[PDB]
């Protein structure tokens, strides 16, 4: 079945945004579609613990009915980096758990959306990171780009650290995380010759819950 | 003569100010410094034609009176990638300029620092990144590192990319981009033991001018 692993440019990008885009894009073309997000920071309490918005946004968005558990395995509190709040409150991230649970999900689903955590190189443990776990997978990625000023470095970073892992870039998604700025078009035409992947998309700049707003004509699955 | 290349995780994590930093201390040693930012974009008019602030912080905290164009040849108005405006103006950035510029310095002084542009990755043109450059000028590399959510990712990245081009990283300076955080102790620690260079010092959190703080003693130039 087809899996994608969504990385950014940096924390606070667009991932979860875009990622809903796709899921959407995924379920109007006949998938039987589920996002996951093995590891989540930065979340807040309900009567059934710890609950993560990004998990909630995948969540919503997977035209499969999930329980939470299954879209998100690891779920902390503080929003800091994985590694650090995870050795704080001594619960371990396991490779296994985080591969077993993508395992899960597709024993009913054909298309699987894995959102990281931040960036690329995330630390899971002071000897792991996301990117080991991401190349364990032979997940393909897709690069979401903030569209901003030093998205051109960070994107370039990016591509150049998963081509050298040896996986695949299968496309990137330009975010609008701002209104329209001076050199928009300039910066996108740089960013579509640098970027050795095919642009799937662009996600306006859509200020209102943009993670619930009808996203998914911004992408074209069949570039994909 | 010694010569370094300043670079940062992104734009606006503190370049400038490490670097004023990291030139001061050098005075201290005894060494003639000079300051070199061959590009720069974002800058003023005055009546003797533009000026960037960074070029100004360099040119003050250099020991010896320099010329500014002796400090940076390229100067644009506009806040954006230097490849995009050099092309709307028609001025291109010439990598033999740059490289004139850097020996005209040494024929002064016998330390010199030089400043990037935005990260590792900024485009001059179309077909040239600074990156480039500091391959070609085989300049040993500082890595700036603001600390916030998302350096690591950031710093490794960077970092992994210098040193496959086959440069060498010099060294690492922490900036506290802003007030003592949570986990600052412990993004401290992972930054020291992944950034395969050593930590030269942290410039504290300092609200007012910075630019010219005395802040030469946070940096150990005996590690560089
Ligand atoms: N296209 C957009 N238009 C308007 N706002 C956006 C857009 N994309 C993202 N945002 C907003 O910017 C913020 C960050 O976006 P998002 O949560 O998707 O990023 P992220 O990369 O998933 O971050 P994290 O590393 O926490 O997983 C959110 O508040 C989101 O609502
Ligand atoms: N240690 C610090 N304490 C307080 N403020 C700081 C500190 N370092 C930097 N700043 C402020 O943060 C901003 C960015 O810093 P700086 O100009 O040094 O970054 P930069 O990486 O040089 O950016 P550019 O890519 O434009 O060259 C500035 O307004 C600066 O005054
Ligand atoms: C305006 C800004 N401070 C510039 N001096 C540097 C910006 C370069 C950004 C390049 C990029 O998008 O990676
Ligand atoms: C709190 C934040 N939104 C998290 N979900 C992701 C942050 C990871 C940052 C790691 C790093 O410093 O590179
Ligand atoms: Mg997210
Ligand atoms: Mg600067």
């Amino acid at each position: 079945s087809k899996r994608y692993f969504v990385t950014g440019t940096d924390t606070e990008v667009g991932k979860t945004v875009a990622s809903c885009a796709l899921l959407q894009a995924a379920k109007a073309a006949g998938y039987r579609t589920a996002g996951y997000k093995p590891v989540a920071s930065g979340s807040e309490k309900t009567p059934e613990g710890l609950r993560n918005s990004d998990a909630l946004a995948l969540q919503r968005n997977s035209s499969l009915q999930l329980d939470y558990a299954t879209v998100n395995p690891y779920t902390f509190a503080e929003p800091t980096s994985p590694h650090i709040i995870s050795a704080q409150e001594g619960r371990p991230i396991e490779s296994l758990v985080m591969s077993a649970g993508l395992r899960a999900l597709e024993q009913q689903a054909d298309w699987v959306l894995v959102e990281g955590a931040g960036g690329w190189f995330t630390p899971l443990s002071d000897t792991f990171t996301f990117a080991d776990w991401v190349t364990q997978e032979q997940l393909p990625v897709i690069l979401v780009v903030g569209v901003k000023l030093g998205c051109i470095n960070h994107a370039m970073l990016t591509a150049q650290v998963i081509q050298h892992a040896g996986l695949t870039l299968a496309g990137w998604v330009a975010n609008d995380v701002t209104p329209p700025g001076k050199r928009h078009a300039e910066y996108m035409t740089t960013l579509t010759r640098m970027i050795p992947a095919p642009l799937l998309g662009e996600i306006p700049w859509l200020a209102e819950n943009p993670e619930n707003a009808a996203t998914g004509k911004y992408i074209n699955l069949a570039l994909l």
